[PDB]
């Protein structure tokens, strides 16, 4: 499809595949959580719960290659509020790497406006840093700024 391309597709695949241990294209439920920390990112454990019910509410324990991909389907459909934020970030991330310079955030936050002192912008700032790159993330960053 246009929103993703197929190499995406592949370590979707082989980070549910790494934990299909019977074959037979199947995970466990709690093995959802491993499987999306192999593709780098950590859901929130109340939120896992309540995905779990969405698939299996009788608790036979195992969740499906094609629910696990209609899941991830289900949130990548558009919306009006996400899009919108996003839209303005997608000129600062040069790279295509997800991550921008907190120098180049902080030209951000003077652009649109509403700058509040270094002391509150400090804040969402720590969260989003990583000394390994010396980078904030822009990504979720976003979604921080619509929900919690």
């Amino acid at each position: 499809a246009d929103q993703l391309t197929e190499e995406q597709i592949a370590e979707f695949k082989e980070a549910f595949s790494l934990f299909d241990k019977d074959g037979d294209g199947t995970i466990t439920t709690k093995e959802l959580g491993t499987v999306m920390r192999s593709l780098g990112q950590n859901p929130t454990e109340a939120e896992l719960q309540d995905m779990i019910i969405e698939v299996d509410a009788d608790g036979n324990g195992t969740i499906d290659f094609p629910e696990f991909l209609t899941m991830m389907a289900r949130k990548m459909k558009d919306t009006d509020s996400e899009e919108e934020i996003r839209e303005a970030f997608r000129v600062f991330d040069k790279d295509g790497n997800g991550y921008i310079s907190a120098a180049e955030l902080r030209h951000v936050m003077t652009n649109l406006g509403e700058k509040l002192t270094d002391e509150e912008v400090d804040e969402m700032i720590r969260e989003a840093d990583i000394d390994g790159d010396g980078q904030v993330n822009y990504e979720e960053f976003v979604q921080m700024m619509t929900a919690k």
